[PDB]
C-alpha cells in the first residue's frame, strides 16, 4: 500500500532472458507452425474464429520495442500462440502434437529461469 512496499525483486535481466526463451522457442524444430502469423486470407475460418493471433514473429518484435511493460505481459502472449493452437487444431494433428510439446518446452525453461 501507500509507502509500504514488498522488498524489490530484481528485474534488470528480465528483458535478456524473455529474449534467449524466445531464441529458443524460434529455434526448436517444432517451432513452424508458429513462426509467422497466419496468413488471414488464405486459412478459412481463423480470422472469425481467432480474435487475437499471436505468433514468434509478433512477439520479437513487442518484445524489441519496448511493448511488453514486464516479464508476465510476456509470457501472456506465448501462452496465447499455444491457447489460440488448441482452439484452432486437432490434438491428433501435426500441428496440435506440435502446439503441445511447445507448451511443455516454454513452460519449463519458465519455471527454470524465473521460479
Amino acid at each position: 500500500s501507500m509507502s509500504v512496499k514488498k522488498p524489490k525483486r530484481d528485474d534488470s535481466k528480465d528483458l535478456a532472458l524473455c529474449s534467449m526463451i524466445l531464441t529458443e522457442m524460434e529455434t526448436h524444430e517444432d517451432a513452424w507452425p508458429f513462426l509467422l502469423p497466419v496468413n488471414l486470407k488464405l486459412v478459412p475460418g481463423y480470422k472469425k474464429v481467432i480474435k487475437k493471433p499471436m505468433d514468434f514473429s509478433t512477439i520479437r518484435e513487442k518484445l524489441s520495442s519496448g511493448q511488453y511493460p514486464n516479464l508476465e505481459t510476456f509470457a501472456l502472449d506465448v501462452r496465447l500462440v499455444f491457447d489460440n493452437c488448441e482452439t484452432f487444431n486437432e490434438d491428433d494433428s501435426d500441428i496440435g502434437r506440435a502446439g503441445h510439446n511447445m507448451r511443455k518446452y516454454f513452460e519449463k525453461k519458465w519455471t527454470d529461469t524465473f521460479k
